[PDB]
């Protein structure tokens, strides 16, 4: 009744560092099928995302020379990424402990799951994979304000861990880095990686009247649950990456303590103070 999960299967014969969870990218393990899956996913998103993704995202794909036709060589991408904002990507086996993830970000390393979904999982994979982590997350690292936000978020891990507040930080990450929307004069656009790599959440999040699109509010967000197994019911909207960086700059310690005994909002709740857009 129990079978090895995709993370376990993909990593057989491989190792990882016991402290930081990294390994050299195993290039020999990508089959022709992997490159074809990558090319299909990349083509699909590049057709769907113009006028949906924020323009910075599309520019990042191009400036970083993210390969269209094969899984990218992480070292090669790093040459461009390092020159831009002093970040690099590191390969990891899949999901890693929160404190290790934060320590990477604090040091301007972005952890990327090395392996790719199988063609049968083309439409959707639950686990992060190299398409979601690299295509979805990495292009916005060219934006210096976004990159500074990620670094600051990483640095925030130490205080959060010490206060038992990692789930509150996780909610902020989920509702920004993973599933954030950004308002523009041309209309709302997408910056969250979990939407940018998705087959159809990119359509729903902008085109459907169903989800609630709520103005960013730090306390609301850190008090809001999310689910990992369907489309989001609430998206939070920033006005700029600068607004995001500034709103998250103050001391979170009093915010964590006030939220500690609070009843969190459900993934589909509208709070009394929400700016609903
Ligand atoms: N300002 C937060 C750190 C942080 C920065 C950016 C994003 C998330 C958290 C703190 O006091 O710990
Ligand atoms: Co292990
Ligand atoms: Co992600």
């Amino acid at each position: 009744f129990v079978v090895p999960d995709i993370t376990t299967r993909k990593n057989v014969g491989l190792s990882h560092d016991a402290n930081d969870f990294t390994l050299p990218q195993p290039l020999d393990r990508y089959s022709a099928e992997d490159h074809a899956t990558w090319a299909t996913l990349y083509q699909r998103q590049c057709k769907l995302l113009p006028g949906r993704a924020c323009d910075e995202f599309l520019e990042g794909l191009e400036r970083l020379e993210v390969d269209a036709d094969r899984v990218p060589d992480f070292n090669k991408l790093n040459e461009k990424l390092m020159a831009a904002t002093g970040w690099k990507i590191v390969a990891v086996p899949g999901l890693i402990p929160d404190d290790v993830f934060f320590e990477h970000l604090a040091n301007r390393r972005f952890p990327v799951t090395w392996w790719l979904r199988e063609p049968h999982q083309l439409d959707y994979l639950q686990e992060p994979d190299v398409f979601h982590d690299l295509f979805g997350h990495v292009p916005l690292l060219i934006n210096p304000v976004f990159a500074d936000y990620l670094e600051a978020y990483g640095k925030g891990g130490v205080k959060a861990k010490a206060l038992g507040a990692l789930p509150m930080l996780a909610r902020l990450y989920w509702y920004t880095v993973e599933f954030g929307l950004i308002n523009t004069p041309a209309g709302m656009r997408i910056y969250g990686a979990g939407i940018l790599s998705s087959k159809s959440e990119s359509i729903y999040c902008l085109d459907s009247a169903s989800p609630n699109r709520v103005g960013f509010d730090l306390m609301r967000i850190m008090n809001t649950r999310y689910r990992i197994d369907t489309f989001q019911k609430t998206y939070f909207v920033i006005d700029s990456f600068k607004q995001l960086f500034d709103a998250t700059a103050p001391d979170f310690a009093p915010l964590y303590l006030q939220l500690a005994d609070a009843q969190p909002w459900g993934a589909g709740d509208i709070a009394p103070d929400d700016l609903v857009l």
